[PDB]
């Protein structure tokens, strides 16, 4: 039996059947035509993929399939002891049953599983070189000589689950030991309607559900939700429901009747997507409120003429074959607002996955701790069929201070690398860099790494400020002459953080002197590049 | 027989395709064990942890009849940057001692290497191992940029003559990795102005060799 669907898996098709072929089609086929060819059966298997995307529940499942007794279920993280022989005790424990029961029945025994959480936290590449053993090489000894050795079981199997699948040693997975190997990823459309049908049907089957709920829709709203979040979110939007019939009954007199009849759900779905789930490798709504805090105003052309440019990247990166991977460099003077502009172009690019990488998070890291956290973001990028990364400032990641000059050279290099390497087949990638001296990076030879570059101007003219200050909406009409006559000379330097910041301290003076602070503290300022 | 290990470098100017050359006469070796030694594997590490794993590389290398091994971007593999200069001298002491020894008795190996700064390389006196170096040019005329648009298959007849009646008057200066960027990034404009753009940008990037 094999009915993937009616065991409660879906969007695993190909995965399953692999698994059915490859490994276990020895333990159906008649004993007698087993036996007169003589193969031995396969002794494990390796799952690795992003967390929360159904695996433990396939382990269970195949386990409950075979007749097989009770899993032992491991945590590879609390084996670990501070005395000697201790977790090489422990690792040694779960192979007791299967021994004896051997011993005692022959050939005719039953089947044990062995299932290992976070196989890579106790088994890691051995140290070749005399003297610099690691501190975990008698674990993977043990384990070693467990799986196979001079005694021989036939009647075990175990299954090993991780996350980063190039950490575990190469002896632990050659033919003998745990020779297959199966990756679980984010499903697609169909796996969401497959998920969404199999988690509505005691729904349906009650008749709760309203006649206006379509699940393709959801199905198509959700865009990189995984399995854990599709059922957070049905549960959610069933207990919201259950909030608002007890608000109805207890508001109103209503017959209850009335209240059973409101008990099918069609808003509260949209009000739990909208406020209820985060999802961890999908668009987040809740940072481009904190970066793009007064919104953008147009002030002038060159804002237009960003935007264009940036929407001329976005179209090229997604509908392109020679280049998955591009770049962009965003320069110019201090206070401009880049930042602003950056994630403008990533809120308009409208692709399932958007992350912003600044150096507010990391405040007090060591170099080599910033290096992972890079890292980290890049891999967690590399799972989605579309992407987009913002660098913050590419001149706080560095340390760089003019004096010596003195800067860290490994996060330079992580960076350096990694606006090189090609995603996985298929999948494609956008990066914007900003930044305010160029001349350094260029001196770094970072500049030629990236594809294009654009420029962000101050305001140099004296109608531009004016058409700013309509915009803002500060000042009233006689002031606003008073200024314009004043400053009707096209030499001004300004940016409109600063231009923010003047307005602001001006403002705090009485009435009648007002507009003199304005202007002694623009006279203040610079007035030319 | 009397020549059991041999070396090579491939050099050039960037973006100029150096390691998808390497990579095609490894392929093309037909050699039983053919490996890559690439510095996007080992991003974050220390400088022991590369030597480790160079060393690793090369111990496996040395267990059969015949080898390839293929060390590519090494001045990544060093960790250099101009101002300074700044590297780690760990790994450049483990690369040079490994460039000239000798495996088991009997048994025979090659590796190639490539770069971009050769004049770095040369003031840490390392040219005195590799055996010989190889040359690899950019596109330097007109009628070879006419080839390679005609190969790739992009233009029409009508664009190909505009183009050629106003590029075939000069020489050119330009990498093919950037030619397939500039290329992809011309195709974006309305059907209008595509070749404007794109003889703007190629304007625009020439620069004297
Ligand atoms: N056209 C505009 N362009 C940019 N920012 C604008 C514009 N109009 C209004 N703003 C506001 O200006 C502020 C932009 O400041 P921002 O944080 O981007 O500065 P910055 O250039 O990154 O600063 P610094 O380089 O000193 O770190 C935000 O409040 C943004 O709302
Ligand atoms: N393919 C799937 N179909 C239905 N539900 C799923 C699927 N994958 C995961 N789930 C849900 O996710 C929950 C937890 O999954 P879990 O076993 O914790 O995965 P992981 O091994 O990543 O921790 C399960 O209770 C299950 O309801």
């Amino acid at each position: 039996d094999w009915n993937f669907e009616k065991m409660g898996i879906g969007g695993l098709d190909k995965e399953f059947s692999d698994i059915f072929r490859r490994a276990f089609a020895s333990r159906v086929f008649p004993p007698e035509i087993v036996e007169q060819m003589g193969c031995k059966h396969v002794k494990g298997i390796l799952l690795y993929g992003p967390p929360g995307c159904g695996k433990t529940l396939l382990a269970r499942q195949i386990g409950k399939m075979l007749n097989a007794r009770e899993p032992k279920v491991v945590n590879g993280p609390e084996i670990l002891n501070k005395y000697v022989g201790e977790s090489e005790a422990n690792i040694r424990k779960l192979f007791a049953d299967a021994e004896e029961e051997q011993r005692r029945l022959g050939a005719n025994s039953g089947l044990h599983i062995i299932i290992f959480d976070e196989i890579d936290a106790i088994c890691k590449q051995r140290g070749s070189m005399a003297g610099s053993t690691g501190v975990h090489d008698t674990v993977v000894n043990q384990l070693l000589s467990k799986i196979d050795g001079v005694e021989q079981l036939n009647n075990i199997l175990v299954i090993g689950m991780t996350n980063r699948p190039d950490l575990i040693d190469e002896a632990l997975l050659r033919p003998g030991r745990l020779e297959v190997k199966m990756e679980i990823g984010l499903p697609d459309e169909k796996g969401r309607l497959q998920i969404l049908h199999i988690h509505t049907a005691r729904m349906r089957g009650h008749q709760l559900l309203s006649a206006d709920v379509d699940i393709k829709e959801l199905a198509v709203e959700t865009k990189n939700f995984s399995g854990a979040e599709l059922e957070g979110l049905v549960r959610a939007a069933q207990s919201t429901a259950m909030n608002r019939h007890i608000k109805a009954s207890t508001k109103v007199e209503v017959d209850m009747e009335k209240a059973e009849s409101l008990q099918v759900t069609r808003g509260d779905f949209l009000a739990s997507l909208e406020n209820d789930i985060k999802p961890a490798f999908g668009t987040n709504q809740e940072d481009y409120a904190s970066y793009i805090m007064n919104g953008i105003i147009k002030w002038g052309d060159p804002v237009t003429r960003v935007l264009d440019d940036g929407e001329l990247l976005v179209q090229q990166t997604k509908n392109s074959d020679r280049t998955p991977l591009v770049s962009v460099l965003l320069e110019g003077p201090p206070h401009s607002g880049k930042t602003a502009l950056a994630a403008k172009i990533a809120e308009e690019s409208n692709f399932p996955f958007i992350k912003i990488c600044s150096p507010d998070k990391m405040i007090g890291f060591s170099e080599t701790a910033k290096c992972q956290a890079m890292k980290k973001i890049f891999d967690d990028a590399y799972k989605s069929q579309l992407s987009c990364v913002v660098v913050d400032d590419i001149e706080r990641l560095l340390d760089y201070v003019p004096i010596g000059p003195r800067f860290s050279n490994l996060v330079l290099q992580a960076l350096l690398v990694l606006l090189k390497k090609a995603p996985p087949q298929g999948r494609k990638l956008l990066i914007i860099g900003t930044t305010s001296r160029k001349d350094v990076l260029q001196e770094m030879e970072m500049l030629n790494a990236f594809s294009t570059t654009i420029h962000v101007p101050n305001i140099a003219t004296g109608e531009q400020l004016l058409e700013a200050l309509e915009l803002l909406g500060n000042f009233k009409d006689k002031e606003r002459t008073t200024i314009a006559q004043q400053v009707k000379g096209k030499k001004v330097w300004i940016g409109i953080k600063k231009l923010l910041m003047l307005i602001e301290m001006s403002l705090q003076m009485d009435p009648e002197y007002r507009v003199r602070k304005f202007l002694a503290l623009l006279r203040e300022e610079g007035a030319s590049p």
